RNA sequence: CGGCUACCCACCCGACCCGUCUUGAAACACGGACCAAGGAGUCUAACACGUGCGCGAGUCGGGGGCUCGCACGAAAGCCGCCGUGGCGCAAUGAAGGUGAAGGCCGGCGCGCUCGCCGGCCGAGGUGGGAUCCCGAGGCCUCUCCAGUCCGCCGAGGGGCACCACCGGCCCGUCUCGCCCGCCGCGCCGGGGAGGUGGAGCACGAGCGCACGUGUUAGGACCCGAAAGAUGGUGAACUAUGCCUGGGCAGGGCGAAGCCAGAGGAAACUCUGGUGGAGGUCCGUAGCGGUCCUGACGUGCAAAUCGGUCGUCCGACCUGGGUAUAGGGGCGAAAGACUAAUCGAACCAUCUAGUAGCUGGUUCCCUCCGAAGUUUCCCUCAGGAUAGCUGGCGCUCUCGCCCACGCAGUUUUAUCCGGUAAAGCGAAUGAUUAGAGGUCUUGGGGCCGAAACGAUCUCAACCUAUUCUCAAACUUUAAAUGGGUAAGAAGCCCGGCUCGCUGGCGUGGAGCCGGGGUGGAAUGCGAGUGCCUAGUGGGCCACUUUUGGUAAGCAGAACUGGCGCUGCGGGAUGAACCGAACGCCGGGUUAAGGCGCCCGAUGCCGACGCUCAUCAGACCCCAGAAAAGGUGUUGGUUGAUAUAGACAGCAGGACGGUGGCCAUGGAAGUCGGAAUCCGCUAAGGAGUGUGUAACAACUCACCUGCCGAAUCAACUAGCCCUGAAAAUGGAUGGCGCUGGAGCGUCGGGCCCAUACCCGGCCGUCGCCGGCCUACGCCGCGACGAGUAGGAGGGCCGCUGCGGUGAGCCUUGAAGCCUAGGGCGCGGGCCCGGGUGGAGCCGCCGCAGGUGCAGAUCUUGGUGGUAGUAGCAAAUAUUCAAACGAGAACUUUGAAGGCCGAAGUGGAGAAGGGUUCCAUGUGAACAGCAGUUGAACAUGGGUCAGUCGGUCCUGAGAGAUGGGCG
RNA sequence: GUACCCAUAUCCGCAGCAGGUCUCCAAGGUGAACAGCCUCUGGCAUGUUGGAACAAUGUAGGUAAGGGAAGUCGGCAAGC
RNA sequence: CUGUUUAAUUAAAACAAAGCAUCGCGAAGGCCCGCGGCGGGUGUUGACGCGAUGUGAUUUCUGCCCAGUGCUCUGAAUGUCAAAGUGAAGAAAUUCAAUGAAGCGCGGGUAAACGGCGGGAGUAACUAUGACUCUCUUAAGGUAGCCAAAUGCCUCGUCAUCUAAUUAGUGACGCGCAUGAAUGGAUGAACGAGAUUCCCACUGUCCCUACCUACUAUCCAGCGAAACCACAGCCAAGGGAACGGGCUUGGCGGAAUCAGCGGGGAAAGAAGACCCUGUUGAGCUUGACUCUAGUCUGGCACGGUGAAGAGACAUGAGAGG
RNA sequence: CUUCUGACCUUUUGGGUUUUAAGCAGGAGGUGUCAGAAAAGUUACCACAGGGAUAACUGGCUUGUGGCGGCCAAGCGUUCAUAGCGACGUCGCUUUUUGAUCCUUCGAUGUCGGCUCUUCCUAUCAUUGUGAAGCAGAAUUCGCCAAGCGUUGGAUUGUUCACCCACUAAUAGGGAACGUGAGCUGGGUUUAGACCGUCGUGAGACAGGUUAGUUUUACCCUACUGAUGAUGUGUUGUUGCCAUGGUAAUCCUGCUCAGUACGAGAGGAACCGCAGGUUCAGACAUUUGGUGUAUGUGCUUGGCUGAGGAGCCAAUGGGGCGAAGCUACCAUCUGUGGGAUUAUGACUGAACGCCUCUAAGUCAGAAUCCCGCCCAGGCGGAACGAUACGGCAGCGCCGCGG
RNA sequence: GUUUCCGUAGUGUAGUGGUUAUCACGUUCGCCUAACACGCGAAAGGUCCCCGGUUCGAAACCGGGCGGAAACACCA
């Protein structure tokens, strides 16, 4: 009662009957599995930019303005 | 006259018998004699998904109650201070428990990696994102002017759903630190900053009903077992006890005991009788069954018969009563017997036990359409998961010098490898041979007391070489291939934040604002979510390969095919070569072919090869080698020849020298080493035959005649030998030789479901119209398919509610039909013939809803087939009679059988009217009857003294008692 | 209770089935014999069919010149 | 030996049998039945009896091993040993310690209990075979007997006889794969429907077949089924699931039949009794796993009275290292 | 599940304290069949659902192995390679052995050997025709055409195989599903009983040995043997042809040849001719031998008809003879010739001045082949006879018209 | 063919839990006897089958050959 035991024929078909994907479409990249400290930085880093960016953008962009 | 058609026949071509296990079925694989009816995915509960409806942060009366008693009312209507309750609106923790809002501005404490006060906004931000909004601009028959008018857009903006990322909040744990409150200042509570686990929040979408799919548990698509348990029934067969009865023809051998005679002193012995002993012998009835492995062997018989058999006074056979009853009995022991069943009886129930295992699974059309693979499992005939597949959608994109994106593809750049090859005078491992050098030791020879005092050779060593290799060697290193980039998500500029980092405003990340899109070729409209069947036994071929001698063997890689697939060639074929399939007409072609089957060369086809007494004839493919040929055809390398060759005919073919090694011989001729001269026209210390040797013959070489082309060795095309197998046989056969063989080709010719054009059906896509909108058109490309999945059915059956002023005894359902027709098909309508009372159409609803199979169930009928068979036991014959009817009934007569252990006369068990008479002969008796045990009617069994009844036998049994 | 069968036709075996089932009576001859054979008392139609012919093969029975087990696994069967 | 047995494939060399043995039991008992009781069988019985086995008449023998597995006897001298009881710690559950019934271990007996019985080397004035000898070795090393056996792979062992010829038979030899002593060994008169060899007579068993008779088979009168059947039946080759009847190419092919025969229809009879799979079973067997009837023990109640003696715990007094 | 560790952790259920128990987080006590059940053997007394997914037969691919050949030739062959042999190497055929695979067969294809019977092959044992030898003759060996005909009787074993005796020309090799079991036999293999030896404690096992062990059916179709038949010539009969199918003859001994050829001998043929014989085939019964139921005749046993006579019964009572007919290699007779040719040997004669059997042509040539002879004669045809009274009839030939 | 075991002075054998050449017989010398047996005192004889690996160190543990020895080879 021997049988076959393994082959990969008739498996690149299989594979191609539904056309092989690439991701193909990670705009702004997830960013798990950067490092702790790098996140330390870039946490604070944000929450500061929302507090503490508006008067000195805000006479820059009017300056620019003025400029151009 | 016309007519397709479920009528019949003929002709040309094609055509193996359906269904399923299988990689493969017409199979010498299995089921099917035929026909009619029945016959297999249902129902409940639960879950998940999709769809439809109602209400909607709610939803639901299924539990009850209320109405007047109603056939439909076991319906329906209502409750609402009947919302108890289920699900959802809140999650996280094992639990104590805790439990989803933040942002902006001003002031205050050292705006201090830091809290408070007052006011405002409010479920955050970024990149895409259908749609929507503002609008430069320009366009309408002659001018200034306007309003709606014809009329879009560059650019900008708010951004649905959803996707991707960042940030925030809640719960349990982890690290670091400080602050706040006291119905009481404590191992009391609460709060902050970070990275984690959650099925969370981040404006909720659920509830109820219905339909469809899938899964689970229930008998669960249908049928199927060896088996287990529970409770009862059998000792009429058989096995063994016990009680009570019956039976066993005749002969042979001659034990004990006894008598008589003789011998002996005694012990005792010898002879002749009598006697009838015995798990004794021949043998019958009886009981069993050795052999013919006889007869039968769909029989007389689900174990019998004919001979030949063993035993037959006994451990013998046998009737009746009684006892032992199922994991029990009983066994002179075979696991044999226990009611045709015994290595665990019979009947019923659990039970429709389970089965990963056989067989079967019921109408049509259309569309899409596999796999035999990864991993896991006591897994290997199975299942789970992933892959392949179908269905349901959603988000977008096109139709008006420029979009987004993708690719079994190429190009331009940039990396990767270690196979094919090649090499080892390059490492590792093997391996061959020669040369040169002289350090070392070992073995021989020499000078000679011995002495690395000296010499030659050998052994090993070194150097330069040289031969052959390595899947588990490699300096080098291909082809093929793999990854990446070819932009608006990109490039540059300016500025903030950082608790990361640090000479530095240093570096790096994030955030904000602005600028210009024409960024390799070709083709294509893309992304994404849910549910799920089948699949998990494969095979073949080119190429690369593992084991084996090889396989139509086993196992791998890529691709294609069969399976899942028709069509044209290969005669026939699963895989080969073309080419893939809706129904047809015309033309053309591939693969192949053009002597006839069998469509096409029947061209005044071309070149050359082949004669085969086994010719040859097209990838897989169905046969053949090493070797050989003065059979023919080319080709290469050479050698001769007028200074007359090859063949032929004729002659010469010596001297030294009978050379030398050899003694049995060599005096050219078995044998080993050699090898020169003279005459020369030429002689080889001799090519062969022969002698034991001596001798003769012939050849190398030379010359006489003839006369100009000849010889040798290789090579490859056809053909031949090599080439032997069993029924008669295969280029397909017939045949074919100036081809119908072989190799090279030219022009025509034939066709497939292949291609092009056109007619028709269907699907899909795009689209038209304010004409059943679920209808009507318009254009274009496509149609094959097992398992499987969907859509449609104005296909069909049964029943229910609406509905047709439906149909009819002037003929409904049903059935038949060489009749007419429709639809592609499920099927349907009408006509004609019997029939006599119910039937149909549309719209919804619910099914015990379609049969070709299952050694399918029931019922009926064929071939066999007027066939086998009416043959165990000696046999019947003549006349008459009743009678329609006599091989069989009855009687007369004759001949036979059974022959007293009967084919006779009566009983027990069992049968129940069969006993007897009369009448009939459709029915019974395997033909027949006037006959019977058949049928119908009527009769028949008389007891104190025959038996039961009475008695106990083996045994069965209730009370007292005990157990339960 | 009293009939009848008590069986190759009244029982059992699915049947008018070469199967099975317990008993008493038993004559003459030959013969040791209740052996086998022929008769008498008593029964019967040959056993669920008849007619014609005598082929193969078969089922039972008997022979065969010479050899006598040489056939066959075995003298199996048959015969002395 | 006579007898019995697989009814329906065996009749025996199988079973039984008398004889020879062994073991248990003196009745509150041995072996058994029963769900139950002091209920039953042996038992209306008592070691010349009952119950359980081995071998199988007579004669002659019963070799040697208790190492192993069984069976039995003995002792609280002695290790282990469960419930119950005793003492201590604590508030208690709980824990600890000693005391220790059977069994096992410790010792002995038993093999007419299951069973078992060795392999090398050197050696004799022809050589071989070998009396004899050294060593390893177990519990004992096959003793008396017998033999290519119904037991011997080599094997058709070697010699002799039987025969023209013998793998057969018989007698003998015996390091005998793997004979052997109640697992009985060796003989043996009588008897085998037991197996085998040879001889005389006898015959169709044959050489070598032939003939006759009875019945059937044949035909006719009457009456008449059954198995089986997708269709239906001419072959050769090819291919195919590798042996076709039907496909292809050939050979070819006239209705309807009867009597035979058995080459085929891979003929029929049965869901292969051989082999394999099933996470399908059933008889069995045991040192498989998990239990249990029964049986042997210990404890608690039924279970009570008198005396003697001992062990352990508690109290105070005295010697004591 | 157990155990240990940690929080001055949570719950121990009406509320507190303590013990205990549970939980939380992580280390350990394992599933070696390693993603993990807790597990001995036999069934020949076996059963069930299945499988040709999977062995034991044949058949199919292959040919290692077995067998049979070839190639170059170191040597054997007194000398000498190839008369006959042939190592070291190498190329093929066969399924008559064995092996390899599992392709068909598991709702069955009956498994060995023997008996009987038919056909085929050649890798030829003999016979016919030939060539070559170390072929003097005889006897052998190697080859070719060649399967037409033969290729035994027996002791042993179940045999396939093998050994032995004797005969002969020879006792050659095989195939047909390892031919043949609805043909047989059942000897062992291969059920159930039983014995011996070994293994296993045991049930049981043993390509170790020995015993007794059911062999089912044809009436269907085709094939084959035999027999009615059928179609066409108008019916029918007689006499004939052969298209086709088969085939039958084979072998040996004795006498002359001749104790001659040949050979020194020992030995020792051949061709023609003549008697026969083995096997086979066809007949036949005059004789001989069987058979026997003319139940023909005649004895005799037991019974029966009263006794003699005449008879009968006993499954044809026994046995002595025996007619007709069947039958025996147990009696007797018969079995027959022409052609083309294979192998081979040649003629003429080139290729190639010569040579040559060949290349075109001619000859001899055999158990091979075909025909003759012998059988049945075709969906085959001939020649000839008679062709329908009766009383009406019916039927042929010629030429007719509708 | 498969799986295990053995190989040591002339013979039978012991022996590593790594670091000997072990016991007896056999040969030879001496004493004892008049002389052989026997006894006593002694000596010689080892490639631990062959070749490699581990370790400082092997015959020893392991790998490959050589020559022997046990068990199986079953179902058809
Ligand atoms: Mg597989
Ligand atoms: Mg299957
Ligand atoms: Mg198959
Ligand atoms: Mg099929
Ligand atoms: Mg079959
Ligand atoms: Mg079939
Ligand atoms: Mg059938
Ligand atoms: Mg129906
Ligand atoms: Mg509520
Ligand atoms: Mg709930
Ligand atoms: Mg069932
Ligand atoms: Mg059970
Ligand atoms: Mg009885
Ligand atoms: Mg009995
Ligand atoms: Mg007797
Ligand atoms: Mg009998
Ligand atoms: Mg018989
Ligand atoms: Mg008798
Ligand atoms: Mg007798
Ligand atoms: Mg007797
Ligand atoms: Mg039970
Ligand atoms: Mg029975
Ligand atoms: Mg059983
Ligand atoms: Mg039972
Ligand atoms: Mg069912
Ligand atoms: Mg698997
Ligand atoms: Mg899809
Ligand atoms: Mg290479
Ligand atoms: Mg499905
Ligand atoms: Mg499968
Ligand atoms: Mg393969
Ligand atoms: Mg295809
Ligand atoms: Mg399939
Ligand atoms: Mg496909
Ligand atoms: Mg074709
Ligand atoms: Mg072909
Ligand atoms: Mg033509
Ligand atoms: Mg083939
Ligand atoms: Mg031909
Ligand atoms: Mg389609
Ligand atoms: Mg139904
Ligand atoms: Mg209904
Ligand atoms: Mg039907
Ligand atoms: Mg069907
Ligand atoms: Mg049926
Ligand atoms: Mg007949
Ligand atoms: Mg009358
Ligand atoms: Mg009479
Ligand atoms: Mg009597
Ligand atoms: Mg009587
Ligand atoms: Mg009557
Ligand atoms: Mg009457
Ligand atoms: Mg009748
Ligand atoms: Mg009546
Ligand atoms: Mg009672
Ligand atoms: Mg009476
Ligand atoms: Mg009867
Ligand atoms: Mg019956
Ligand atoms: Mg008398
Ligand atoms: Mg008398
Ligand atoms: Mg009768
Ligand atoms: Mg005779
Ligand atoms: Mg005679
Ligand atoms: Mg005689
Ligand atoms: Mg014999
Ligand atoms: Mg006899
Ligand atoms: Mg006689
Ligand atoms: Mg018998
Ligand atoms: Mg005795
Ligand atoms: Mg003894
Ligand atoms: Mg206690
Ligand atoms: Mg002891
Ligand atoms: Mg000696
Ligand atoms: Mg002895
Ligand atoms: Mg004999
Ligand atoms: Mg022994
Ligand atoms: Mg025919
Ligand atoms: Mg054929
Ligand atoms: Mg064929
Ligand atoms: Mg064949
Ligand atoms: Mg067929
Ligand atoms: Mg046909
Ligand atoms: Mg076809
Ligand atoms: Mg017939
Ligand atoms: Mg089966
Ligand atoms: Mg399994
Ligand atoms: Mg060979
Ligand atoms: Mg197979
Ligand atoms: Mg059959
Ligand atoms: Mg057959
Ligand atoms: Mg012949
Ligand atoms: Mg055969
Ligand atoms: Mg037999
Ligand atoms: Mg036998
Ligand atoms: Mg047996
Ligand atoms: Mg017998
Ligand atoms: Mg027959
Ligand atoms: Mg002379
Ligand atoms: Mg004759
Ligand atoms: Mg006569
Ligand atoms: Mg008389
Ligand atoms: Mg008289
Ligand atoms: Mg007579
Ligand atoms: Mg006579
Ligand atoms: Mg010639």
């Amino acid at each position: 009662a021997k049988s076959k035991n393994h082959t990969t024929h008739n498996q690149s078909r299989k594979w191609h009957r539904n056309g092989i994907k690439k991701p193909r479409s990670q705009r702004y990249e997830s960013l798990k599995g950067v490092d702790p400290k790098f996140l330390r930085n870039m946490r604070f880093a944000k929450k500061h930019n929302k507090k503490g960016l508006k008067k000195m953008q805000a006479n820059n962009a009017k300056a620019m303005s003025a400029r151009a």
